[PDB]
């Protein structure tokens, strides 16, 4: 019988067990770790962990089902190359946000900084939203973002501009925007006599002049409906301009009312930081306090390599003011893309190792926002993955994913250009024990690396905690080839299956749940993205406004009454000019024409018609105007050129001309 | 160790057990009930029930996973405010129907009475269907329905009209329609010689004159394909009028044939009941027998309240005849929205309580459809929820949901304007014992209350049994704010995440299942709402007819051959008139124009053209007609005005005019 | 206490255990088989198999949850009649393919040979793709396919033509196409001096002249991007024509490069086999080697009935050459639709039985590709189902489904025209023991047969193995009636719920899994079929090209700038001719008209206008041309007819005519 002491070789006992028990039996490992020289049939175990050295000298751990209370979700399913949640996820007012970049490749081609969100603790995710448009100077350059977070109720992001040609960083800008909120407040609105502004007391409001604010039930004259911030007095007070004034003071003290805000109706504040010296990528975000935050960076283009952070001490009054802080020099080589977070006055930083044959990921902590550090190296050259994390109690809980299977270990060569099943791991480190020598990396889920191109969208994720759950949002692929080597060298997402990378989220229980389950099986028709309802006439009806930007082929089209109290049907053409034309017919090009009709049918009987004949028509470029009156209003009827064309012909005579005077002939 | 006797405090023993076992171990409670003074980590238990008095004196019960054989499903996912299954669910011919109202608020604004259906015992649900259109007098009033069901193969619904301004009842009408069914019958069609009617014998057909009937394999001349009911003879016999008559008697006895009904192709029968006096809402539906049914109602706008039912003894012959029967007067205060059902000669009624600090929900039974009652009060002022129920064996099985967390108990204050996790409960009551003093409310699932507005869509559901499962259909929210206080005070569903309320269904095992599992994981692309197929050219193709009623922006548009053996492409414009126009260009307004062309390109080389120049064009309001022939058919070429415009001009002379006689000058 | 020995009646012991245990307890049967005289509550058991004789003398076996490691998936959800995976499934480069036919009935009306695919080992499935268009001579005939598979990197399929009227076979053609793949190669491209072709060494490329090939990093001038096969030298070598020639030899020996194939960009090779004599259906596909394959067939229309295979020894050089092989004459009566697979030099064939009262399905093996056979009959007349299978170690693993509930057994009458729950079975047969007398059919899942028509889409599936899992893909219905007998006798898929048949997949573990779980819960918005993204302005945006072929009703339409560096918006009309017309107004027919405008509004102030009046207008068939200039270019302004219409009129006089010469009056 197996020892389950993490040290005794339990392989033979486990094998005998499996051989002697029915395949449907769930073998309970009783929470113990079993050392093995080959992984057994993990699927037949519950509540079991294995230790196994795939590479000798490098134990890793492997969780059976139910060993951790956790579950994997797929959270996007879009034809874009959807990857790089690194390192942008946050939770705000009970909503989990998973920002990422949707592109067509490792680079900024077709790229939109995007997010999906969950409003039910990760069970279900929203339709992707684009946070950036294509850059004005596309396709020379386009946007990129690996650092985003919330500070005092505003979203802040480091929006980079990079070249499509080489992914070269070209500009850094801090973009920020107020988060949408509803506030249910008591008192705090005053309006002084004989002037028109009302001051609103909303602690840490985070709003700027011009930001959207909506008022309900204010009980203060003129403070009502959709308004904007007029001035900001200080961090806890702003004003709005009302339409009117009164001869006495107003104060809604004791009255309950509602505010307020909108990310979508407020402009971005964009602060141009230029091409910050010695920076390759800005990555990760750590709210420090009420006034500011840090963002991670590295420089890995020229020697010497740098890794550190930029601290923005007062991002509200002074968004252009940052200070560079670097980790100790011995930890900078072969390092990039640090993840940073801040808890109880301690800034934590974990690097990505860039190669399996040199010292890799290292962990650092600072009590002075990066001026000085205490450092440790993870054993065995952890590389190719970022290590996003959160702190739960004493423990840093960190997640990482190999990019392709069997790359995780020190000395393991890259193994690309073939389909494989990369491992995703997590580990816990107690900050009061500050040593990683005996760190246990636990493989909790396996992803797919498609193999059709060298690049991998797997991993490079982001971590958040909400209530008693920790969430790791990260990329994963599937076996559908993007056909880069194939018929889609242009990487068009909308051909065949597009790009296999999509986002996943591992949700792991981190503390007790003192409620009955909120879990459901999703059995609805997903009806948010293209909301469809069968109308009372049995026809699929979409009431949402929509934009189709791709080429559209339509069959029979009816344009319904829609406009000016539904008196008219309307089509509006944009651009410099509109073109309505006629293709060359496949079968009978000799019939090429368009009929325009004021009535319901092709017969001239139903209404006046103008028929424009094609150049391929038997009657090449003929126009026939067919009506019971032809009335030319507002201008003379003239030939385009002078003395070149006629009225009538010998075989097409007008009966006469009704004139107010004799012809003027010259 | 823990006693699991439901009385002994098992808190400490349960904690010791949890501290001493691995988190992944499923602690089996052996179906026992354990009294606790605080709820433990419920997620680590299976087959365990806890009794806990959150409010002392008020024990409630909390089920771990697997204690009940049950599962929660999400069944709608639409941007409308989808709530109020109350109390309309029914099953008909193996299909489960979950009707509800999809609006934008607690009111009739933007409201359609809707349903979703399941054809696989609750695993998957259909695309929402709208049962009502917006009222003709929208937006002054609109429809509303909380009472719907089936009697003798017809759907009956009380369709109310209510004001948008105050949700005030304006009109009640009974609307009914035949349900669609296929019947496989032998014999029963006869056709007398020398006349055109055929009599069809279909037991309890439930059809009226004008209702749709389809015939197959009848073996009776003229009885074939899509037909309508010409006359109804009695409840078991009707006629159709055929095209022809014959000199011999037809009788299809012994022959197998098929019919033939349609909900969609049959008109509603609408019986205007006016503003039924002393009614606030009609709610719930109890089929009594082959002739009629009852509907619940209450009046709660003014004192004194009424709560009771309307019995329609013969809804087929006499839909406008009903009798009102009130519950006993002591049970009417603070009561509303009765759920009613009829089983084996007994009418059961359960009220909603309106106040946590006043006597609440009560249960009533009657053996003469509400003339006499036996009554019972639920302990502890059950309130804010309806209690839809079914009877299974000797038990009433009833379900209820608090609307926001911690509101269930007697004396518990409403707690709105903050996100929470409301509890959903069920209870059994033995009808022979007829005593609710020791009722056991079992919390089986928790929902979300969003908190952005005071109203909640959670709960207020409906219950049905199918085979050995009971189904509770009800509302639940998520954490996505509707931004009512924010940028969407207008409550437009199609902005942002729309409204968080959608429908769920709790599916509970109620009897033995003597079959292997039917369950599946859904892994398909949902392809019913907008059916897409990648065509042989690799382009997404939708073959279903579709209506887009929201504003549409399109890119490049090709209208394909579709009409009259696909000889033509066709666009029809509706309304009083059509308008095809040109926006003011952003960059080059001086270029504003539309080119209409009978050929494929902007060059006049490809076909005849007419170009209409915009007012912003350099050549303001110019028209150029460009063809190799300009032929004016059916009418004189005339100026709009008299002696106002000329033919040609001094720099644009016509070479000559070809006339049949000299000009008439005057 | 139950014996669990497969023979002793355990009914009473099992009833006693069930009565004595809480309902939530999972009763562990320890992988034993329990004999019962009635099936108990199977849902309360885990790891339990029952033996039960529903018909005396015909024991079948019934699996509780967890007895087999397996899961049912739903893999299509489309309004088409989706059925008949038989017998076409295959795996290729890690992608599981599930081809089927999507039609409107048992027959070829509306039919497209289709597939869905899985890129994650069956968890999630692709948007349906159509492999065939409607036949050129539709609706007289249409395509059909029940035999498809892969041989040397090419998809081969027997594409049949059948009448709509009777489903009578009209023609057989072998269609083949290269499969899409990306190849990562070293060396193998040479280009001799002074000529334009490069020869490409790709072992077993399976390409033909004109097939698509894409090249990356070749290091050989002109071998770049999208190309086509110019000549095939032999099975391992082909040439491509480049744009240019060099004066020295090029050879990329030692260099790493990539190719480059495409199913979609390569034409089918279609080999007309005519009307193959004595064939009802070609069904199933077995790859034999590098050169060819076999396809099953039967003939069941006239005597003698046949069952066998057609072996294509060299389908690459000689696709029109095949040899007919029949199974032994005693097994041919009452048999059809053979499933065939080839393993380690042995060809296996399993028939479908046509009736339950005659000897049914039989199994055959051949070591000479069907010339001689060893055979065995399955006990109890297995009928109505095909028995697709795979070989895993020493076992054939086969799957089958009764078409409606209780049809499986010998002597069981067809039970149609009522809803039921048909059982799906699998069984193992050890090929060494080669004896089926005690074969164990194990019921592992139940489907739905809708009952609205006599036909069933349930079952008739297909089987593949990928890694350590076997996959059975097959049909199932739901309770939603197609209303064939009802308002949809035309069987239009896009009315109501369309057709209830859709595809499912039972994924069963067949070997050890030495990886941690890949399983995820799908929580994403499905965003492949109609990819929607919320744009930065908050509006749903679909960037994919799309075709809408069903009738479309649109509301307000804007055609945005799309064409020629977005200078213009563009509408192209196809067909012989285009028609833009105006329906008769509902409320004001007297206003019927269309306004065409070069500017943004109805006011002629915004732009030049032409208004075509409807015949129903007060100004019937009037045309008003309203511009500040009317210029007729390229042609005379003429009347259509000679000497019939005038210029001007007595109340509409032109002021004068400006001419270069006097009118020519004649």
């Amino acid at each position: 019988s197996a020892k389950g002491d993490g040290v005794t070789d339990d392989t033979a006992a486990l094998t005998s067990a499996l051989n002697d028990t029915p395949v449907g039996q769930k073998i309970n490992g009783n929470g113990k770790t079993y050392k093995v020289t080959s992984l057994p049939d993990i699927s037949r175990f519950i509540n079991t962990r294995f230790v196994y050295e795939r590479i000798p000298g490098q134990p890793l751990y492997y969780a059976s089902e139910e060993f951790v209370q956790g579950e994997l979700f797929k959270i996007t399913d879009t034809p874009y190359y959807n990857a790089w949640p690194q390192d942008k996820a946050f939770v705000y007012e009970n909503v989990i946000y998973a920002p990422y970049m949707g592109s067509d490749r490792h680079g900024v081609s077709r790229l939109h900084v995007s997010w999906v969100k969950s409003g039910d603790d990760g069970q279900t995710w929203s339709t992707p939203e684009w946070l950036t448009d294509l850059h004005p100077d596309y396709p020379t350059v386009n946007y990129h973002c690996m650092s985003m977070g919330v500070c005092r109720n505003r979203l802040f992001a480091m929006i980079e501009t990079r070249t499509l040609a080489k992914n070269a960083l070209t500009n850094c800008a801090l973009w920020d925007r107020p988060m949408s909120r509803s506030l249910h407040l008591t008192g705090g609105i005053t309006k002084a006599a004989n002037q028109r502004y009302a001051t609103i007391h909303v602690p840490d409001h985070g709003l700027f002049v011009g930001d959207f604010v909506n008022f309900s039930n204010s009980a203060v004259t003129g403070v009502s409906g959709d308004m904007t911030v007029a001035t900001v007095i200080d961090k806890d007070n702003f004003t709005v301009l009302t339409p009117n004034q009164q001869t006495s003071d107003l104060n809604n003290a004791g009255k309950n009312w509602h505010m307020g805000t909108s990310f979508h109706k407020s402009p971005w504040r964009k602060t141009d930081l230029g091409l910050i010296p010695s920076v390759t990528e800005v990555h990760s975000f750590a709210t420090i306090d009420n006034n500011g935050f840090a963002m991670g960076y590295h420089q890995g283009d020229v020697a010497p390599r740098e890794v550190g952070l930029f601290y923005f001490p007062d991002a509200f009054n002074s968004p252009s003011n940052y200070v560079r802080r670097q980790i100790p020099s011995e930890y900078e080589p072969d390092a990039s893309e640090p993840c940073i977070k801040y808890y109880d006055g301690v800034l934590y930083l974990i690097t990505r190792g860039t190669r399996g044959d040199r010292l890799g990921s290292s962990l650092h902590r600072s009590r002075d926002i990066g001026q000085t550090w205490e450092s440790l190296r993870f054993p065995h050259n952890v590389h190719h993955t970022t290590l996003p994390f959160a702190k739960v109690g004493d423990d840093l809980i960190m997640f990482g994913s190999e990019r392709a299977e069997n790359e995780w270990e020190a000395g393991a060569p890259d193994d690309r250009y073939k389909a494989s099943y990369p491992r995703t791991f997590y580990a816990r480190l107690n900050v009061n024990n500050w040593n990683a020598d005996d760190i246990e990396w636990v493989n909790i889920t396996d992803q797919i690396y498609q193999g059709g191109i060298v690049n991998s969208g797997v991993g490079v994720g982001s971590v958040v905690v909400k209530d008693n759950y920790i969430y790791y949002m990260f990329g994963g692929e599937d076996h559908f080839n993007p056909w880069t080597y194939g018929d889609n060298s242009a990487k068009d997402p909308f051909k065949s299956d597009g790009h296999p990378s999509d986002l996943y989220c591992y949700k792991m229980k981190i503390g007790p749940d003192n409620r009955v389950s909120r879990d459901f099986r999703y059995g609805a028709v997903p009806n948010r993205a293209v909301p469809v309802f069968f109308d009372t006439n049995g026809v699929r009806t979409v009431p949402a406004p929509m934009e189709f930007t791709g080429d559209l082929g339509l069959g029979h089209v009816t344009i319904r009454a829609s406009t000016s109290s539904n008196i008219r049907s309307e089509v509006l053409m944009e651009g410099e000019y509109g073109f309505i034309g006629k293709s060359i017919p496949t079968d009978n090009p000799a019939g090429q024409r368009i009929i325009f009709c004021g009535g319901e049918g092709t017969s001239s009987t139903t209404g006046a018609q103008i028929t424009l004949y094609g150049a391929n028509n038997t009657d090449s470029r003929r126009i026939v105007y067919n009506g019971d009156e032809h009335l030319f209003q507002s201008a003379d009827v003239k030939p385009y050129n002078d003395n070149v064309t006629a009225l009538g012909g010998p075989s097409n005579r007008f009966t006469t001309a009704y004139l107010g005077s004799n012809p003027i002939v010259t």
